[PDB]
C-alpha cells in the first residue's frame, strides 16, 4: 500500500475514480487486496465477467466468482465496471457454433439480460461490447457480425439499457491511442451515428494498452474519442510496457484534460501478476512497492 492513493488524488481533482482490474484470485493472495483497499477506489473483474467464466455452457451459469468480485467491493466501498459482455475471445465454442440469426440473437440477449439483472444497481458501468473494430475502422468479423448482422451492436446496447438503466453502457476498445490512426477515427464517427439513431451507448472505453512511448499520443486521441458526444469516456485498461513515467503521467493527463474522462483503470496490481509480465508495465513492482509511475501520477495529481 502506497502511502499516498491515486483514487484520492484523483477525486480531488474531480474524476470518479482510479481503479484496477482484480479478481478472486488475486484478491486472496500477496498484497493485493490491501493495495485495492487504499490506493484504489473502482475494480474490474480482469476475468470472472466474461463469457467463458459466466456461461460456459449455454443457460448454466457461473456466478461464483463475479460474485465474490462484486460482493468484496461492495464491502470495501469500491466501484465496479463489469467487463464484457459480447465479446469474440474468451467464447465458448457453443456460442460461436450458432449459424442461426434468432438462436444467437436470443442467446446474446440472454447472455446480457442475465448479468445485468444479476448485479441490477450495484455496477457503475458495462463493457457491452468489446474489440467490435478491424484496426482499419471496419467492423471486426465476429460470430455477432456474421450471423445476427450489423444490428447485433444496436440490439446488444437495446437490450443491456433493458436490463439496468443506472450502468453506463460502453463500447470498449484498444488501439484508440493516436488521433490520426484509422480505429480511433472510425469509432468516433459509428459512435455519434449509432446514438443518432437511438442506440444507447452512453460511453467509449479506450483500453490504453501501450508500448513504450506512447502515451504522449493519449493527449489529443482522447479529446477525439470525447467528440463522439457520450456521456463520458474512460480509460478502461492501462498498462504500458516499460512503465516509464512519462507515458503514464500523459495517460492521467489526458483524463484530466477531458471533461467526460470520469476516470482510469489499470489492468492490475504487480508487475509479476500482469497479463504482460515480462514489459514489467504496472504500477506496483513484485515486492508490491510502488514503482517510480506510481509517484510520478500521486505528484501530477497533487
Amino acid at each position: 500500500q502506497a502511502a499516498q492513493s491515486v483514487d484520492q488524488l484523483i477525486k480531488a481533482r474531480g474524476k470518479v475514480y482510479f481503479g484496477v482490474a482484480t479478481d478472486q484470485n488475486r484478491l486472496t493472495t500477496g498484497k493485493n487486496a490491501a493495495i485495492i483497499q487504499a490506493n484504489f477506489g473502482q475494480v474490474t473483474p480482469e476475468n470472472s465477467m466474461k463469457w467463458d467464466a459466466t456461461e460456459p455452457s449455454q443457460g448454466n451459469f457461473n456466478f461464483a466468482g463475479a460474485d465474490y468480485l462484486v460482493n468484496w467491493a461492495q464491502q470495501n466501498g469500491k466501484l465496479i465496471r463489469g467487463h464484457t459482455l459480447v465479446w469474440h475471445s474468451q467464447l465458448p465454442s457453443w456460442v460461436s457454433s450458432i449459424t442461426d440469426k434468432n438462436t444467437l440473437t436470443n442467446v446474446m440477449k440472454n447472455h446480457i439480460t442475465t448479468l445485468m439483472t444479476r448485479y441490477k444497481g450495484k455496477i457503475r458501468a458495462w463493457d457491452v461490447v468489446n474489440e467490435a473494430f478491424n484496426e482499419d475502422g471496419s467492423l471486426r468479423q465476429t460470430v455477432f457480425l456474421n450471423v445476427i448482422g450489423e444490428d447485433y451492436i444496436p440490439i446488444a446496447f437495446q437490450t443491456a439499457r433493458a436490463a439496468d438503466p443506472n450502468a453506463k453502457l460502453y463500447i470498449n476498445d484498444y488501439n484508440l491511442d493516436s488521433a490520426s490512426y484509422p480505429k480511433t477515427q472510425a469509432i468516433v464517427n459509428r459512435v455519434k451515428k449509432w446514438r443518432a439513431a437511438g442506440v444507447p451507448i452512453d460511453g467509449i472505453g479506450s483500453q490504453t494498452h501501450l508500448s513504450a512511448g506512447q502515451g504522449a499520443g493519449v493527449l489529443q486521441a482522447l479529446p477525439l474519442l470525447a467528440s463522439a458526444g457520450t456521456p463520458e469516456v474512460a480509460i478502461t485498461e492501462l498498462d504500458v510496457a516499460g512503465a516509464s513515467p512519462t507515458d503514464y503521467v500523459n495517460v492521467v493527463n489526458a483524463c484530466l484534460n477531458v471533461s467526460s474522462c470520469v476516470g482510469i483503470t489499470v489492468w492490475g496490481v504487480a508487475d509479476p501478476d500482469s497479463w504482460r509480465a515480462s514489459t514489467t508495465p504496472l504500477l506496483f513492482d513484485g515486492n508490491f512497492n510502488p514503482k517510480p509511475a506510481y509517484n510520478a501520477i500521486v505528484q501530477n495529481l497533487q
